[PDB]
Order: structure tokens, then sequence, then C-alpha cells
């Protein structure tokens, strides 16, 4: 159950205004979803907010650049729902206290 994809592809129905329906966990952000660098910069600052994580968007790119990791590990909803996942229980260790909305 893709429930934390629930979550990511209602905050990319918040931001691009395209319907939650159009978002598959199999999409991919710069191909499916036609979904720019720029515009997905404001996506990822936005699930950044949400779960009070931080998606080290940077260094994601610098991943695929040496070939540590592939691009559709970042850029695929399913992968990336799955990062994030990973992020919120790695972030509930060291987390700042922001009270939780």
């Amino acid at each position: 159950m893709t429930s934390t994809f629930d979550r990511v592809a209602t905050i990319i129905a918040e931001t691009c205004d395209i319907p939650r329906e159009t978002i598959t966990p199999e999409s991919h952000a710069i191909d499916d979803l036609g979904i720019d660098s720029l515009d997905f910069l404001d996506i990822a600052f936005a699930i950044d907010k949400a779960f009070g994580i931080k998606l080290p968007l940077e260094k994601w790119t610098q991943e695929v650049n040496d070939g540590k990791a592939t691009t559709e590990q970042y850029f695929v909803l399913k992968n990336l729902a799955a990062r994030i996942d990973e992020l919120v229980a790695a972030k509930g260790a060291l987390e700042h206290h922001h009270h939780h909305h």
C-alpha cells in the first residue's frame, strides 16, 4: 500500500493543480507527468515542509552525476515516495523541534 505516495500525489495536486488520478506511482516526474526541474523544486519544497524532512535534491543529482544512483530512483513517484519514507524514519531520530502541522 503506497500510503506515502497518497500523501505525495496530494502535494503535487496542490502545487501543479493537476488531479491526483493523473499521478500514478510508476510516473516519472520528468517524462510522464511532464514536470520540469524548476516545477519539481517547489513540489520537493512542499514535501520537505509536509513530512518535516529534507530532500537533498542537489546531492541526488550528484548521485546520478557520479554513478552512485539512478535518476529514476528520485524522479519516479513510487521510488521517490520510498526515499521520502526512508527520510521520515531517519528524521524520527534527529528532527529539530518544529510543531508538527
